[PDB]
């Protein structure tokens, strides 16, 4: 089947990791092609102001088994805010890939495992720069370090998600946000998502000098 | 009448912002003015240590409607500590400036919005620098991309203020942190901000370096 | 008596300061020449894969009265994860050394001053920009502006430490968590250490390309 | 038209002509811009290309032409082989800013450069200011950007924007001549001292230290 | 004892002359600090001005002189119009340092600049080591800092310091066509080029590609 | 087989000499590795030494040889004192990149560089490609390290890798009067100076005004 679904409901659109042989992996060159493919198609499409990510079925995304930088290079220029709705296990690159969308919220059966150091690996598709950014440097190397398994309580109280709802009440939940930015004028949004990127890095300076000149 | 009352007492220096005709709005070139000759005076003043930044009546700053840069830039070359004693609401670049400040504390009707996003707009004046250093990258976005309303206690919640106090206690409470700080030698309270604002930035090697040097 | 004691248990070392004429200071030559040893030593055994670092008695380190750099210079070094299990008082540079370990775990009785602008002085020893990436800014500012201590609850609270144990408990549990990290492969546990460092400080695209080359 | 960017390989060496002639060697077509892509794409996923030489067909390196125009640079940025630019003509707006962005300049006598944006009320939309200041200097380019005026194949020389001048018949010679320096060499070697190279030009140097560690295998 | 920098217009070219003939046109007292930060901000304000001059007047650009030595440099940071350094003599500790700071020098063949404070065990408080390396490369900027030593006119042409030697009477008339190429194109678009310039010492490809973008209009 | 590295000391001026007579003054054996970290840390202890003058013994300067090989950079990061590289033949490999971390290079006319590592299949994994582009630019620093080649003395000088060329009986008595120029200053601003240097390599403008603020007393 398709390995991602994309739903559209006004100005959200919501994309559903499909692989149910492999536990909603997303190493699959199929999922990759067609991640690629969904963020070019909704940075063409102005009328889309945000993105909910999530899996299908009981998995956000295990994971799976350079090419595993492609989805992390792919949300870089995906400029429409991403949720992601963490349904289940995210596991290894699934953890990162929901680490690296711009917001996260869990249903109560959702944990996270930054498993590789597990493995014998390190996270290869750039993982240990956004988890410290989520979670703070001490708790990225506890989840990293260990590759524990961390549950939906823990994560809030961490602050690597935003809010925890049952099950049954995960996405409504996000459409919920969702709508909270597409209210807002489309364009704007966009260019609020990009000065938000900006500041990560930049200095002062270039973020005062980027601001004067977008506004 | 004068947009910004400076009043002494001892090492802390309060400044009220008084723009009754506009909430205490801070984008008027007498309040800007205003606040650049506050920021040089308590330079030159070596005695003061702290500075409490407040609004009169029910409004910290409702904002208002590069020059909105002049106030950032004011305040990035204030040398002593400022404390913003959020009293009421704080929007747009009202919130900017509260989130610039080194300290927050609230009233609990306080309340603050990263509203530029629901104009049609992007924070010109620098806040998307600030926002995610106060709370996160995560709920920097939920911020800027609703452009929502964020009440004291969740505010608190998410670490954009240190302390939430009944509407009485606001001034008394920002009076007693001022004090802990101006009980210290006046410039080290001076050298210690200067360091602290290097690390935001700089390498750990060039922070080495100036610690060495200032010691 | 020897200034830091090394036992070790597996894959696991614990560092113990014992300076009891100075209450756990580090700014002794004695202690910091064993500090060097220490991190070299651990380098160069590749079975070891923690190090908990403690105070004997009473004090984590009350710190003391660049050579203050040493033990910075050291830990920047330090291929392996450090934990403190800070059983008390951590003043000055001994507060420093505490938050400059990858992870802090507390006994109740423990503290924490940044106490250097009490005395005139800033943190000499690149205190100001550890300080901030365990606490945030906000709290970084009231720590090293007041100079006050804050006690093993409030530590907790503003992310600080990881966990708050009883006296008798607060070793048993630095073991356990060092055994979460001690189960996986050493070199593994090492490299993802110095991707996380790495990601304190670079590029998004400078992380990606060593963990592309790492794996 | 035609192929926009026609490529030929000689063993380890792919040669890619930019063939706009309706529009002088523009490169801000999105046939071009597409076709630039797929160049820098295929070229990375052959480990047996060392080497690219990117030149222009006919009188023109590239006149330029009238974010989109931000696809080439990127392209250039994730491309792992080195790339000579070889300036057989003017190299004008967008097409200054090509070569500038390549590893190694050579040139033709009858070539030049013009940062000419400031003289129509724009400025360099594609990251020339950030990559000119790298190859003369922050003075000169300073001079180039502000005036926007053409500079000839010798005093471009004289300011280090090319390594040396060729005549208009030993240009691609010359060009053949420096990749094979380069092409003689261990291909993945090659490839992975570009990578460090492009780490250093922004990271500190104890990123460069521990990029150059984890690659040496 | 007189208006410290003397500010004439022509058309769209200022010309800022160092006027302190007590102290060999020092640049350290608060008077010209004062007179600095405010040309500057008229400068920015009339957005009929495209180029500024800077030089000073009789035999000296700038004895140099004896936090407030900073204003300088931030106001030159802060500064929307480019300046060009016209050095006619003497450039020396932060008159050297003020001639580095600005975007292109030029000089008489009786100037000179010397990064002197090491041979009064001082060191360049006013930023000079962070300017000097960009305009001569850190080695050149290592010998002028750690020896002191005068560099003459010649070797500073030699080693990038400056673009072009002119004799004393040329100087000025030199500074003016330079500065007529820059002026004559559209005075928005000089503007917006220097500030992509400034971004680009520091930024990351990417901060100079969005605001690029973002500049266009 | 002998000590790896011999110190001289006159006055201020410490000489240290490659010296690994059985693999051609190559840097990349322990015992000479520890030696380069004991001088460093000895000469940052001795206030009195504020120059260093680093040569190799009889005909090559290094040869480089076959993380440990991230020592001796590490340790010229921490040396306080000026160093100059005086390049008395080939600097090879490891020997190049050792050069290309010293504040200042001169050579002799048998002196020779080469970035050799592409040519074995191996990248520069001591650091070279983070400081060889800011000594002769970036482009000049990709044809080096991707092609591998010999870079004779008078090119290296062309290309400012070295500041002047001297006959093999005249790069000693250069290095001392280079060294002179420096060491006559006042022993605490030249140190203080160079740690300004270092801070501006990385730094951003605000962090060097920031320390040279806090370093002028």
């Amino acid at each position: 089947t398709a390995p991602l679904r994309i739903d559209r409901a006004g100005r959200v659109q919501t994309w559903t990791i499909d692989v149910p042989d492999a536990a909603n992996a997303i190493t699959g060159s199929d999922f990759i092609d067609a991640f690629d493919a969904a963020v070019d198609a909704a940075n063409a499409d102005t009328d889309i102001s945000v993105v909910i990510l999530t899996g299908a079925g009981r998995f956000f995304s295990a994971g799976g088994n350079s090419g595993i930088q492609r989805v992390p290079r792919a949300l870089q220029r995906c400029e429409v805010p991403v949720i992601a709705a963490v349904n289940g296990a995210a596991i290894g690159a699934g953890c990162d890939l929901a680490v690296m969308c711009d917001l996260r919220i869990a249903a109560e059966s959702a944990f996270f495992a930054e498993s590789f150091v597990q493995l014998g690996l390190i996270p290869g598709d750039g993982g240990t720069w956004f988890l410290p950014r989520a979670v703070g440097w001490a708790r990225a190397a506890e989840m990293t370090l260990t590759g524990d398994r961390v549950d939906a309580a823990t994560a809030l109280s961490w602050g690597l998600v935003n809010e925890v709802l049952s099950d049954d009440e995960l996405l409504p939940a996000a459409h919920r946000l969702a709508e909270r930015i597409a209210k807002n004028p489309a364009p704007a949004v966009r260019m609020a998502k990009r000065l938000l990127l900006e500041s990560r890095t930049a200095s002062l300076d270039s973020t005062l000098a980027l601001a004067a000149a977008l506004q």
